[PDB]
């Protein structure tokens, strides 16, 4: 199983398929694929958990990575059975996701709280509760509530993509603190990020 608030499962939320790969709603996928490449964690086909997953060493800690392949609004049909099978408590889980409530280039580490209207988190919190950690990757808001779909399934303009990419790069450099259980310090150092 997991051990205390040493992060040992890192989830990236998004949609499968080339047509969704570059959309804001895949910010979580961008973070976990970049983290997998940084630490040489293989992301392989995991049909038993309806996802793509990996396991490897991050800074001396055994860590699993998961990209649900369920579509966003069914993410819990991967995350929940995965976390149960491996006996990973929510307190040892980080979920990286796009955050409509924050600007491109803003990134925050949050413990607990609601789904904030996120259709991926909304499929997860009912089953494992809220007490997992979140890497909230700012994607901006579109204005109106029907305009939301068009925004999260949009490919960001290059300036917004640069801002998100810089924030994601910053968060990659702080994963060492997270897998070491230094959540307070990782929160201080991630939340302080400025693009410029
Ligand atoms: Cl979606
Ligand atoms: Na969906």
């Amino acid at each position: 199983g997991s051990h205390m608030s040493n992060i040992s499962l890192i989830v990236g939320l998004g949609n499968p398929g080339s047509e969704y790969a570059q959309t804001r709603h895949n910010a979580g996928f961008w973070f976990v694929e970049q983290l997998a490449d940084k630490y040489g964690i293989t992301l392989k086909n995991d049909p038993k958990f309806h996802g793509i997953s990996g396991r490897g060493n991050i800074e001396g800690h055994d860590v699993r990575l998961l990209l649900p392949m369920t579509y966003m609004n069914r993410s819990g049909q991967s995350v929940v059975p995965f976390s149960k099978f491996y006996q990973i408590a929510p307190e040892a889980i980080l979920i990286a996701h796009d955050e409509l409530d924050m600007n491109p280039g803003v990134i925050r580490l949050k413990t607990g709280g609601g789904h904030g209207g996120h259709n991926g988190l909304r499929d997860i919190v009912p089953h494992i509760g809220p007490n997992f950690h979140r890497l909230r990757i700012g994607i901006g808001h579109p204005g109106s509530k029907e305009r939301v779909s068009g925004h999260v399934l949009g490919k960001a303009p290059s300036n917004e993509q640069s801002l998100m990419d810089g924030a994601i790069d910053h968060a990659l450099s702080k994963v060492k603190l997270l897998v070491q259980g230094q959540v307070p310090q990782a929160m201080n150092q991630i939340n302080a990020y400025k693009p410029a």
